C-alpha cells in the first residue's frame, strides 16, 4: 500500500491512510523503542522566518492564491518585517485564519467538528491589565449569551523581544476555590488550591464554600499580576438536580457553563500568543466524570452511591458505575432545563467520527490523541474507541507554557 | 533518555529504565505516534544474540548467574546453532519463558498473576490428533470445574524446512457466527470467517446464536482437521440479572475459559506457533466488548428496551445503563455458578500493585494504556490516571497471519 500510516476502523473494517502527518515539523516524545502517548506532558531569525514563511502559504493556500503575486508580496513583507526588527505582525485575517486552525489542529479535542465557527476577538491593541479584564468580561458575555454559547477566542498581544508577557494566571476563566483545611483535606476544588492560595497572597478575601468563583490575577508586560472580581451576573451556573432522584438537588451541587481555557500559549507563524483564552461549551463527561468524580476532585461517588443506596463495600456491585452513570444524567438534564449548551459523550464523537471524515477529505487525515477523544466513561459504547487514530503536532497550535510564577 | 512516569491521582513519579532493554522496535516515531494502532504494519549471529541473552535471563532467574552450569548452557545452544542453525529449549527454560512472555505483555492487565502459570511441554507433538488429546487436557486442567487455574500448552516450534503447527481458531472456545444471504449474522459476527472454514472442511452446523465451533488442527504441511470438543469439557454460563427477571429470558450464556489459540510464542529467537494459553475473564470483556459492541453480539438496544429506557435520544444514557446492567448480570452469574472471573475494578486495582512490583523488580513495566484503562467507566479505574510507558521485551507473545 502507500506509506503513510494505515489507519482502521475495527467497526465498520474500513481503511484510510494519513498523509497530513507528513507536514509535521516537530516532533513528539515517542521513538521505535517506546510509545509515550500516555503522558499528559512530555518534556532566533532563520528558525522565525522558516516558520513565518510556512503559516503564509498555508494561508494562501486557505484562500486559494498560492503563487499569487499577493502571496509573494507578503512574503517579502515578512521577511523585510523580521529582517529590520527581528519578528513581524499578522494581518487581522492571518489571526483569524490561524487561530481556527490551531483549534483544527487539537489532538486532544473532540469538539474540532465545530472549527470553522469561532468568534476570534482581537485584542492586541492591549495595553494594560485593567483592559484585559474589560476584553475577557466582554469575552465572557459574548460567548455565554445567556446559555446558546458560541465558541470564542480573544487573542492579546504577542511575545516580543525583551519585554514581559501577556498572561493569564488561572487556569481557566471559572474555577472554583480549594481551601485547604487543618486536618489536610480540601473544600472546593483541589484542581485549585495553588491558585486560590495566589489569589489570598495578591489581596483575596478568601470565602469558605465549595463552590466560590475565584478572581482573575491578570498580568500585563513587565508588572505584578492585578487581582479582579469577575462580576457574578456575568458567570453563569447549573445548580444539578437528577430526573427522578429527587434527594440530588438536595446535594447543592452546581458547575459553570462557560468551559473557557486562559493558561495555554496559542502559536502561529513563530509568532507567541501567551494569553490567548478560548472557550466552547462542555461534553458532560467533563464535569459528571471527571470535575465530579475523580478522587482528587470532588469526589462525590460514594457520597452519591450511598445516596441511591448501593454496595459500597464491594467492587463487584458495579456502585462506581451505576452512581457516575446517574451523576451524569444529572448533568445532562440539569443543563438541557437550564437551556444551557452542553453535549453528550455519544452525541460528541459521533460528531467527532464526522469531523474524521470531513478531514480525509480536505486534508488527508486528522491529529487526534485517542486516550484524550474516548470519553472517561462508557469508552466502547463510542464510536471513536473502534477508530485507530495518528497523532502528531502541527502548527498553527495552541501548546502548554509554564506557569507564570 | 529515561522516561519519566507520573501517577496524576496520588502525584507520584517514578522512571522507567526496563525501557532500555528493548531489542525491538514498535510502530513511533518522533514525527508520529500510532501507539492506538491494533497491528501496526510491521540468520545464525542474529539467533544466536537472542539466544544467548534468554540464556542469561534464565541463570540470572536462578541466581546461577556466571556459573558452571551457566557457561556450558551457552556452549551447548552455540554449538547446536553452529551446526544446525537452530537450538532446542530444556523444559525448566521453556517453563521461565512463557511466565516471562506473559509478564511482558503490554496488553495484559492481568499480569499479577504473571509467576501462577501451568506450562504442559507439549513438543512431543507429531500429529493432530494429538494436539487435540493435549488441548482436551489443558481445558480439563484449567477449568477445573469452574475453580480456573492460568495454563500455556507449548506445541512444537517452527523449524525452517516445514511447515508450522497452528490452531486455526482464534481461541479454544468461539461461537459459530452464521452469515445471511441478506447480510446480517445469526451467532457471533466475530466468528463468520472460522465457522465457514469449519463448514467446508466437513463441519455440519447448528444455527442457534452459540453453537460452539469445532477445532481446526493443523500438523506441519497437512490440511487441516476438524475435532468436536466434548460438551462436556467446555463450560458455560446462562446469563442471568440479581434483580431483573427478564434478563434470562434474553437466551445468554458466555464460556468460562478464555484461551488464546493464534498468537506466536518467541523464546531466545526460537519461535512456538501454537502455544495455546488460558486464564480467566475481566468480566468487561464480556459484558462490554463481547455483548456489546456493535460489531458483535450488538444486544443494547434490546436489554434498553426491556429496561424501558428512552431509547431515541442519546443524552437519556440508556446506552450506559443498559451496558451497566448487563455487567452486573455477567458478574452475578459467574459467582452464581462459582466459576472464577475479575471485575474491573478489583483487577486494575491489582495492576496498579503489579507495576509497583515491577518497578521495584526491574525498573519499569511494559503497558499499553488503551488497552489496560476498561471499556466502560475507564477514569473510574485508578490505570486511568496513570502514565505508561510502551516497549516490546522478549519473551513475548506476538500475532502471526492466518495460516490460510
Ligand atoms: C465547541 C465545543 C467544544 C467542545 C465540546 C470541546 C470538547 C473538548 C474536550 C471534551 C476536551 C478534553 C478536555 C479535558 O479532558 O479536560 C477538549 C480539549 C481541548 N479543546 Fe476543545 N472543545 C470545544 C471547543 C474548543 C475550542 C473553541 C478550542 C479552541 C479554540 C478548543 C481547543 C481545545 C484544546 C486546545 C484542548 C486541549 C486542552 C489541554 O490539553 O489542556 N476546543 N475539547
Ligand atoms: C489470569 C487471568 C487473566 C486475566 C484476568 C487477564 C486479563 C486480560 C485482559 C482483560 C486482556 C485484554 C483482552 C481483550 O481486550 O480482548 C488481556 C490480554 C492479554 N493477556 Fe491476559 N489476563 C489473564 C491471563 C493471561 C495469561 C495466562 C496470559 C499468557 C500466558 C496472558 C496474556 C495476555 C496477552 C498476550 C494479551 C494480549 C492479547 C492480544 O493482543 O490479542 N494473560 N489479558
Ligand atoms: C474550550 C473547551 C471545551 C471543553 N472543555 C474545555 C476544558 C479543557 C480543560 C483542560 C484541562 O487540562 C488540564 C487539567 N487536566 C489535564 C490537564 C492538561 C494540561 C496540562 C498542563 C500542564 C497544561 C495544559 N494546558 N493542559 C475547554
Ligand atoms: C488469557 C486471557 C485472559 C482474558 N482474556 C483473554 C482473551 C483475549 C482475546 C483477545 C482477542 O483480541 C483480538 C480481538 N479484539 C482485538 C484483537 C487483537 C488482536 C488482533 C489480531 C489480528 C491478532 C491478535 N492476536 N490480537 C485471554
Ligand atoms: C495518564 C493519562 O494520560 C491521563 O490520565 C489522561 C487520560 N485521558 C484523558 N482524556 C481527557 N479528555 N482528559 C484528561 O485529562 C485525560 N487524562
Ligand atoms: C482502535 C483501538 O486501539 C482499539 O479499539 C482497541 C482499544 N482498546 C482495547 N482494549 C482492550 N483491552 N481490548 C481491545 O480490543 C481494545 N481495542
Ligand atoms: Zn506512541
Amino acid at each position: 500500500g502507500p506509506k503513510f500510516p494505515r489507519v482502521k476502523n475495527w467497526e465498520l473494517g474500513s481503511i484510510t491512510y494519513d498523509t497530513l502527518c507528513a507536514q509535521s515539523q516537530q516532533d513528539g516524545p515517542c521513538t521505535p523503542r517506546r510509545c509515550l502517548g500516555s503522558l499528559v506532558l512530555p518534556r532566533p531569525a532563520e528558525q522565525l522566518l522558516s516558520q513565518a514563511r510556512d503559516f503564509i502559504n498555508q494561508y494562501y493556500s486557505s484562500i486559494k492564491r498560492s503563487g499569487s503575486q499577493a502571496h509573494e508580496e507578503r512574503l517579502q513583507e515578512v521577511e523585510a518585517e523580521v529582517a529590520s526588527t527581528g519578528t513581524y505582525h499578522l494581518r487581522e485575517s492571518e489571526l483569524v485564519f490561524g487561530a481556527k486552525q490551531a483549534w483544527r489542529n487539537a489532538p486532544r479535542c473532540v469538539g474540532r467538528i465545530q472549527w470553522g465557527k469561532l468568534q476570534v476577538f482581537d485584542a492586541r491593541d492591549c495595553s494594560s491589565a485593567q483592559e484585559m479584564f474589560t476584553y475577557i468580561c466582554n469575552h465572557i458575555k459574548y460567548a455565554t449569551n445567556r446559555g446558546n454559547l458560541r465558541s470564542a477566542i480573544t487573542v492579546f498581544p504577542q511575545r516580543a523581544p525583551g519585554r514581559g508577557d501577556f498572561r493569564i494566571w488561572n487556569s481557566q476563566l471559572v474555577r472554583y476555590a480549594g481551601y485547604r483545611q487543618q486536618d489536610g483535606s480540601v473544600r472546593g476544588d483541589p484542581a485549585n488550591v495553588e491558585i486560590t492560595e495566589l489569589c489570598i497572597q495578591h489581596g483575596w478575601t478568601p470565602g469558605n464554600g465549595r463552590f466560590d468563583v475565584l478572581p482573575l490575577l491578570l498580568q500585563a508586560p513587565d508588572e505584578a499580576p492585578e487581582l479582579f472580581v469577575l462580576p457574578p451576573e456575568l458567570v453563569l451556573e447549573v445548580p444539578l438536580e437528577h430526573p427522578t432522584l429527587e434527594w440530588f438537588a438536595a446535594l447543592g451541587l452546581r458547575w459553570y457553563a462557560l468551559p473557557a481555557v486562559s493558561n495555554m500559549l496559542l502559536e502561529i507563524g513563530g509568532l507567541e500568543f501567551s494569553a490567548a483564552p478560548f472557550s466552547g461549551w462542555y461534553m458532560s463527561t467533563e464535569i459528571g466524570t471527571r470535575n465530579l468524580c475523580d478522587p482528587h476532585r470532588y469526589n462525590i461517588l460514594e457520597d452519591v452511591a450511598v445516596c441511591m443506596d448501593l454496595d459500597t463495600r464491594t467492587t463487584s456491585s458495579l456502585w462506581k458505575d451505576k452512581a457516575a452513570v446517574e451523576i451524569n444524567l444529572a448533568v445532562l438534564h440539569s443543563f438541557q432545563l437550564a437551556k444551557v449548551t452542553i453535549v453528550d459523550h455519544h452525541a460528541a464523537t459521533v460528531s467527532f467520527m464526522k469531523h474524521l471524515d470531513n478531514e480525509q477529505k480536505a486534508r488527508g487525515g486528522c491529529p487526534a490523541d485517542w486516550a484524550w477523544i474516548v470519553p472517561p466513561i462508557s469508552g466502547s459504547l463510542t464510536p471513536v474507541f473502534h477508530q485507530e487514530m495518528v497523532n502528531y503536532i502541527l502548527s498553527p497550535a495552541f501548546r502548554a507554557q509554564p506557569d507564570p510564577w
